[PDB]
DNA sequence: CGCTAGTA
DNA sequence: ACTAGCG
C-alpha cells in the first residue's frame, strides 16, 4: 500500500479503545483478521486438511466488538481489478512454488524448515471467507462482499454515513477519503485512530491536508495502482505538492524535476498511470447496500467519461452484484454456492 | 544531512 | 524496524 503513510501523518493519530464507538456501527476490513487467523493454519491449509481456527480468530475479534455494544460490518474483497489482474497470478505462482518447496521439504523429513516453507504458501480463498460469513451470520453480524477491492467499499460505507469508523491494517483507506480509520487494533480494543479532520495537525504536511491533494500525494509517493518515480517518497511528494500552485496536476507532475531540484523526466506511461490511479481512487465501483445497486465510490464529475474507466471495475446487473454482495455467488465461477436472503444493513 | 529504498 | 547509499 502507501509506503509508510502512518509515520508521515503521526500527529493525526490518537490511541483509542473501541468502547468509544459503543452503540454505533463500524466497518471491518475482515482480511486483516482472516490472514492472521490463517497463519495458525499454515500447515493445515497447505496439507488440504480441514481446519476452523481462523474462524475462531475472526469471531474472537467480532465478539470482542459485540461486547462493547458495537454493530460490526464484515467487508471482504471481491473480484480483482484488471490492473492487479496479473500481479495476483504472480503471487499465485510464488504461492504454489513455495507450496512445492514446502511439500518437498516435508517429504525430505526435515519439517523444521517446513515452518518457513508451508507458511509462505498460505492463500485466503473465498470459501474461508464464506465460512467466516456463516459464523458471523450465526451471531447477527451483517456481512458485505465488495464488488472489487474492500478498501473502496469500506470508504463508501464511511463516506455515506452508514458506518462511523473503519477497522483495518491498511493505510490506503485514508487515500480513499475515509473520515475515521482505526489501526493497530488488538483483541481487546486498543488501537490507533486517525481522523481526516485531524490531518491538519501534521505540520510536515503543509497545506496538503485536503482530500484531493492528500490523494495526489499518496499516489505520487507510490501505491498499488502506480509505482513511484525513482527517489520519490512521501516527503518528496508532499514537498512538490506544497511547492505547487497550478491546479493542473499533470503540469505539476511534468514539472516534478523543477520543484525538487532533481534530474527526473516523466515517462509517458507514468502520466496515464497517475490519471488511472486517481480515477481508481475516485470512481472504483462499490455496492450500495441501501439502494441495492452498483455505484462508483464517488459520483462522476463533469470532466470524466465512465466508458474509459473499465480498469476501475466493470458493471454488472444489480441482482448479480447483490448475490455477490451477500456471498451467495462465487467470485470466479459465478456459481450459486449459497441462498441467503436479507429479507427472510440491507434495509 | 534529509530522504529513499532495500533488508529484517 | 535499521541503515547503507545518494542527491
Ligand atoms: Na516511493
Amino acid at each position: 500500500g502507501i509506503q509508510g503513510l502512518l509515520q508521515f501523518i503521526k500527529e493525526a493519530s490518537e490511541p483509542i479503545h473501541v468502547r468509544k464507538y459503543k452503540g454505533q456501527v463500524v466497518a471491518v476490513d475482515t482480511y486483516c483478521w482472516l490472514h492472521k487467523g490463517a497463519i495458525a493454519c499454515a500447515e493445515k491449509l497447505a496439507k488440504g486438511e480441514p481446519t476452523d481456527r481462523y474462524v475462531g480468530f475472526c469471531m474472537k475479534f467480532v465478539n470482542m466488538l459485540l461486547s462493547h455494544g458495537i454493530k460490526p460490518i464484515l467487508v471482504f474483497d471481491g473480484c480483482t481489478l484488471p490492473s492487479k489482474k496479473e500481479v495476483e497470478r504472480s503471487r499465485r505462482e510464488r504461492r504454489q512454488a513455495n507450496l512445492l518447496k514446502g511439500k518437498q521439504l516435508l517429504r525430505e523429513g526435515k519439517v523444521s524448515e517446513a515452518r518457513e516453507c508451508f507458511t509462505r504458501s498460505i492463500n485466503i480463498t473465498h470459501a474461508m471467507a464464506h465460512k467466516v460469513i456463516k459464523a458471523a451470520r450465526s451471531q447477527g453480524v451483517d456481512c458485505l462482499v465488495a464488488p472489487y477491492e474492500a478498501d473502496a467499499q469500506l470508504a463508501y460505507l464511511n463516506k455515506a454515513g452508514i458506518v462511523q469508523a473503519i477497522i483495518t491494517e491498511d493505510s490506503d483507506l485514508l487515500a480513499f477519503g475515509c473520515k475515521k480509520v482505526i489501526l493497530k487494533m488488538d483483541q481487546f480494543g486498543n488501537g490507533l485512530e486517525i481522523d481526516q479532520a485531524r490531518l491538519g495537525m501534521c505540520r510536515q504536511l503543509g497545506d496538503v491536508f485536503t482530500e484531493e491533494k492528500f490523494r495526489y500525494m499518496c499516489i505520487l509517493s507510490g501505491c498499488d495502482y502506480l509505482s513511484s518515480l525513482r527517489g520519490i517518497g512521501l516527503a518528496k511528494a508532499c514537498k512538490v505538492l506544497r511547492l505547487a500552485n497550478n491546479p493542473d496536476i499533470v503540469k505539476v507532475i511534468k514539472k516534478i524535476g523543477h520543484y525538487l531540484k532533481m534530474n527526473i523526466t516523466v515517462p509517458e506511461d507514468y502520466i496515464n498511470g497517475f490519471i488511472r490511479a486517481n480515477n481508481t481512487f475516485l470512481y472504483q465501483l462499490v455496492f450500495d447496500p441501501i439502494k441495492r445497486k452498483l455505484i462508483p465510490l464517488n459520483a462522476y464529475e463533469d470532466d470524466v467519461d465512465p466508458e474509459t474507466l473499465s480498469y476501475a471495475g466493470q458493471y454488472v446487473d444489480d441482482s448479480i452484484a447483490l448475490q455477490i454482495a451477500l456471498g451467495n455467488k462465487d467470485i470466479n465461477t459465478f456459481e450459486q454456492i449459497d441462498d441467503y436472503n436479507p429479507d427472510t444493513l440491507y434495509f
